[PDB]
């Protein structure tokens, strides 16, 4: 009988391994028999029986006749969908939950949320549902582009907490947080500090009682805005990540942004995703982080980490840990996810390796999965093995 | 060990917002790889795990060489088959449950009851299958053709009301209501009052005590016939909705029809079926209706509401609540069904979205779903984004 | 805690009806993208929560390149495969049992029992298969062609009964009983009586005391071998049909063999498996029979019934139900089987359907099934809808 | 709830039979609609409930465009797949476990284990994966080449033991046994006596208390190293079998090796993994081993046995029990397995048939599944039926 998740400790473990790679569109070829769909911002999320991977689908196949438009981010045709992780997803294996050119989902001990934006950009509408259910939404609180995490959300007995943001993509965008329980959004919290600009968190839990985000600014820093959500009071604060290893694409070199740990520095206009989970232990925490390997392109992907300290206020270059994309190969957002082991949680970070071929051909996605494994030093990176003109 | 199931109070919520969309054809082209059905009539019913998609398929897919009929309304290769809502009705991922090319299915909280109806014109013959279960027939009664909603039929306690019809599509076809128990036909209910012509009720609950039906009359006039079903009394009286705003397709200006509540008007000839859907409150009821934007076409779909009131005497037009679908796109069949929440119903409308080319091609439809969620004004509409050609 | 399960009381009604067409051939044509496989002698057996579709594959699906031997009896490929009822059995949605040229199956209440035959002419092999486990064996013991009933087994109290037969299709074919319990063969039944040639027996059970078989006779008369087995003390008697009402194909006009009841006749020579399925009621037992329209060719299928008797004495022709398949379309092997209702039996009758385009081309079948279906008269008949050129 | 699994006696048998055929590429004609997937090295394992059938794929289909290299043995490609034991292996049907150019996997009674090894060649890595949670990994020792068995690990009591080995291809290979529990690896076991080379070990359980495991030697000679491993005690001997059949491809003719039990002999450059299953009894057991048909080359497949008695002792020749694989037909990798009936367990064989037509085509292979049924003789023998051209 099903009761409420909580984060555990982390499984022992001091470096991660390549654990598995989802690559739908080997088998997208023209010569073959199969009918990957094409997507974009996967995410992985698990509950207590079952990992699920999820991503948002442009209702397209490769090969088909709709590639026109794959390049875009948002349509009225898009849809959050999913399958169980180590499937392909396909037209038949996915499940189409509902329709969203942004999305979430997490799963709190008893059922899954998903989340679900769409809508116009001017209003957009953010959907809530619980298992087959719809059962709640909330509107563009700033009218320029409601949007949310494109990864997953985090459940701590029985509360799921998610970060929304409205705003301008070159502007101001002020982030929320939404509380929701079984489906129903029944607190919303307002961040304090440095708030003028942050959207795509990725999220976890520090403790039972923090929750850590490492997220983006489009505009104003290539250093990660750091958010602190207390879960016991509700409240939340943001600082930008004092480490010398900037963590956003693009950015300048690291180090290079002098001043005190609140300094903007210079690349600050554009953005990524970034891969961001804990690893808890009795009596220390670690982070890890991925980043991109080139400083402006979305290519290549490295791991890092750092174990205790102060990410508002530590200048400390984080540890290298290991290329898990070579900068040869696509690397484009990534998330943070925990796998539930028997008595304790597994962390890992998925990678979003992009097939860009241009808009005159189609734009999809493969995801390469880091997990925390053993001892040691990361061992090899990851290919999509994937020839576009086929 | 399950208990069978009752109608609750709705979800809480005072709007309807874009849900999602199953548009197969999207996977029909001739350079993919997918096998999505030749369908139309399609329809939604819940139990309280699952939501099912059904629909009368042609025994066909697209790409094939079988479209040469699929624009007729009955064969004898036409069934009823389902998915699991949110999969794509496709060869592989579709299950036939009888013969058919008429049909409904409803959930008592313990079994399916599948409803289909087949043969000759002159003497057609609907079948009832509980589970896996063929359990009985009802033969025709006025032997012109006997059919039945295309949506799904209503259980309370274990008893599930039917509505069926026989008779002539443009003079009398004065329907009855079937109540079924465990796939048994246990008592057949005649309706008193306007009868002339009743046909594809599209059926819920108003409270535990009432069903109510808004249904079509091809012959006669383009109000719709209204049945109010007492389930405590296993009677029903049908008499015309009195609103300005006209439900059927084809149908006059709104208000145009001079006269009082029972004046039949003008442009009866033809029909369409219409989403109806009860939106359960402690102290009101809210009526949701569709109809098309065209006034004379297929075309379009836009959704209506009004709470409490007599639809047999109100003469007040609906209120307006959005345009779910536009009028460049196809809009067809509606229906209404509702999705069971943890501890509360929610009310949701579908449309069929029928891809036609005429005679000359293949015949099928996508489908579209709309559902109470939040509050505010619909924000979206939806389209099939299918081209044809392909 | 599950249980055996007994034949029990069958369910109301008192004529046939259409129930249910499988037709995976619709979808295989050269335009499509399905996979249908390619099979013949189907059959279905249900056990008490589903129904499964039997069938033994040539490993080959359509379209294919593999057609050359489809119209063949044995060899090294050849399966037994299954779906559950009411999905296409095809490549992805079959599961391959074992290697096998003739099949069987039934469940027992608590786990099905798969029957497969393969190996060489002269010394096949019959093996059993309990759930995942393969569990005995029974050897060829006249070494000229091993085999067995290409149709359900059954089951009473954890027993269950199959019949096999060995010898010359134009000769000697002595058939045997298996008594097999979770798998493995406990006793062997030696029928006496009339048993020169007995195979492809369809059985079911008139009592708890009695299982009565409707067979095939290739060599010596149009009339079908019945038998009768007492599972109480675990003997079997075997004599003709006495019926005028000839259910072999090909024979002789109705009535025209001159003679006593144990009267051999003319047309002996051929055969077909034929249906044959038990309703069983308190007051009155029904025997359902099936036979081709034409007397010479596998063309159309007729359903007859006669209510009590003894099938070995009574001359009386069967009375004509209705034409579940008409003469132009194909009407080759036909078994009963019974789903199980709630509380009831629902006997039905299946007939394959085969497409026959002559060894040249592809050699596979479709499945039409009629059940035992409220009152009335047999409405409507099945046809395939296929065209083999496409 | 679940307890743990123990070898338990074996079915009564006297003989192996053909049980079953999986051949994906039977479908995968260039004129057909599927998708097999590209592998080698599958095997498979059995639980309580469930056989799963597994390989290494090379994340490729047929028909489709990424041939090259799927000849090859190691790439960031490969990947532990598996499907249901009994369905196609094809991109939809199959579930992606983990990245591995090496591979294993069992089944404690509570939760399967999914060993993948992957990695540089000089320094590999070892996974271990427990339901869906990445556990443990071990590194390599040798630098060489760290690798296991390529077939089911063993479990008694919650305790499975899997061979690892890593060294030299053509010098020395010293490998070791390790005790995982719970997806972690609590004890390595480091074998005595004979121990220059030995690789791909086939292991079962003798009794309670005492693992055999038939193993590979690519270098020093054609008979298989020969592992006792006692599970009370945790100590492992391995000495190489006696007997005259020598069971590996390349070897010298039967008994050719003159001296006593331990001398190498010639031709025992290169090497195969072979099939090896016990037969367990009251008082006695049964030792099947499988080979190729050919001396030199990977060409059929046959089957032999002996009772009682040392294989580190006894020199006779194995008794010869049939042809699985005819010379004419391609025979590689072998393995045993055993299916758990409901209070016994069966032994089983199952035989890789790659389909070779070099490196400028696919590459990849059918199993083939032999198991203890039954009396007398092994009656027939097994085909792929793919014709490489189609
Ligand atoms: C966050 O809070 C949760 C809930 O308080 C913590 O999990 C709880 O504490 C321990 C985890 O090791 C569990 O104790 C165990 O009890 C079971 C019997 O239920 C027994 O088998 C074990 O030997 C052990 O004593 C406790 O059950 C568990 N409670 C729940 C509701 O899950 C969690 O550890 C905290 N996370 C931190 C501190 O990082
Ligand atoms: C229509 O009639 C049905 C049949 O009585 C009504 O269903 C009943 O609804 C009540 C509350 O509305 C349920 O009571 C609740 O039971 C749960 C435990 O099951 C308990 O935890 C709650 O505190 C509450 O007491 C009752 O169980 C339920 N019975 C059945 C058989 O479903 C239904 O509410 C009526 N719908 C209307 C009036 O709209
Ligand atoms: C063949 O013999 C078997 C004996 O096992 C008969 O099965 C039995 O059928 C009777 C029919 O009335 C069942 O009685 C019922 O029991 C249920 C218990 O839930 C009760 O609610 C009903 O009111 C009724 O009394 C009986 O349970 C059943 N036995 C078993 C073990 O299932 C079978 O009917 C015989 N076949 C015939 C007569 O055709
Ligand atoms: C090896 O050990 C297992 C575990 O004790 C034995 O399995 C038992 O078998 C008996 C029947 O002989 C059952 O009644 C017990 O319930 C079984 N125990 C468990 C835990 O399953 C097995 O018989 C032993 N002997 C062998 C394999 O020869
Ligand atoms: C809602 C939305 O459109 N989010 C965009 C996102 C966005 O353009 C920027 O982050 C700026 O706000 O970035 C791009 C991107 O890949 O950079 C992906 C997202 N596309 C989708 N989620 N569909
Ligand atoms: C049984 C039957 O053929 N029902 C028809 C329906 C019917 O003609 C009208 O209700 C008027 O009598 O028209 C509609 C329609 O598209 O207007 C299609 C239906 N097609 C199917 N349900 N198959
Ligand atoms: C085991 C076997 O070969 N059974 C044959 C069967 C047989 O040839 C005759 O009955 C004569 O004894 O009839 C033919 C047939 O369709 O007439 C199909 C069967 N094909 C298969 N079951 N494979
Ligand atoms: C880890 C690894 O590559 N094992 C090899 C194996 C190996 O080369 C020899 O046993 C010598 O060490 O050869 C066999 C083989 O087919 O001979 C295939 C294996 N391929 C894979 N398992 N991928
Ligand atoms: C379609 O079927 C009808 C009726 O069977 C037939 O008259 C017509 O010629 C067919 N059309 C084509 C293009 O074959
Ligand atoms: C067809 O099958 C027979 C059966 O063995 C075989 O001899 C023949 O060569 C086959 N022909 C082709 C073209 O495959
Ligand atoms: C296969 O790949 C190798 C590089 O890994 C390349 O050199 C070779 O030409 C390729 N083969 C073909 C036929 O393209
Ligand atoms: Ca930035
Ligand atoms: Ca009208
Ligand atoms: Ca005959
Ligand atoms: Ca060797």
């Amino acid at each position: 009988e099903p009761e409420w998740t909580y984060p555990r400790l982390s499984c022992p473990g001091s470096t991660f391994q390549k654990a598995l790679l989802i690559s739908p569109h080997r088998f997208g070829e023209t010569k073959g028999n199969s009918a990957p769909l094409i997507i974009r911002e996967p995410f992985i999320a698990c509950g207590p029986n079952e990992c699920k991977h999820f991503a948002l689908t442009h209702y397209a196949a490769q090969p088909g006749g709709y590639y026109n438009g794959t390049r875009g981010d948002r349509n009225k045709l898009r849809h959050l969908i999913s399958v169980k992780l180590g499937k392909i997803p396909t037209v038949e294996n996915s499940i189409f939950h509902m329709a969203a050119w942004s999305g979430s989902a997490c799963h709190d001990g008893k059922e899954w949320t998903y989340i679900g934006v769409d809508g116009p950009d001017n209003d957009a509408l953010l959907k809530v549902k619980y298992g087959e259910a719809y059962t709640d939404t909330y509107h563009s609180y700033a009218n320029k582009l409601l949007r949310t995490q494109e990864s997953a959300c985090n459940c701590i007995g029985g509360n799921c907490y998610l970060m929304i943001t409205d705003g301008s993509a070159s502007g101001v965008s002020e982030c929320r947080f939404l509380k929701i329980r079984e489906g129903r959004i029944i607190k919303e919290i307002f961040p304090t500090g440095r708030v003028k600009h942050t959207e795509e968190c990725t999220c976890g839990f520090a403790s039972n009682k923090t929750i850590e985000c490492a997220c983006r600014d489009n505009s104003y820093t290539a250093k990660r805005p750091f958010v602190k959500l207390n879960v016991e009071t509700d409240t939340a604060e943001i600082r930008l990540m004092c480490t010398d290893t900037y963590l956003d694409t693009p950015r300048p070199d690291d180090g290079s942004i002098t001043g005190p740990c609140e300094s903007n520095g210079d690349k600050g206009s554009g953005g990524i995703k970034g891969g961001f989970v804990h690893q808890r232990m009795e009596s220390k925490i670690g982070r890890w982080y991925s980043r991109t390997m080139s400083k402006t392109e979305r290519m290549g992907m490295g791991l890092y980490v750092k174990y205790d300290g102060d990410p508002w206020a530590d200048s400390d270059a984080l540890a290298f840990s290991g290329v898990m994309v070579s900068m040869k190969e696509p690397g484009w957002y990534s998330f943070g996810f925990e796998i539930k082991d028997k008595e304790c949680d597994v962390p890992c970070i998925g990678i979003e390796m992009v097939h860009d071929g241009g808009k005159e051909t189609w734009h999809s996605a493969a995801t390469a999965i880091y997990c925390l494994m053993g001892s040691g030093q990361l061992l090899w990176d990851t290919v999509t093995g994937v020839d576009m003109a086929l």
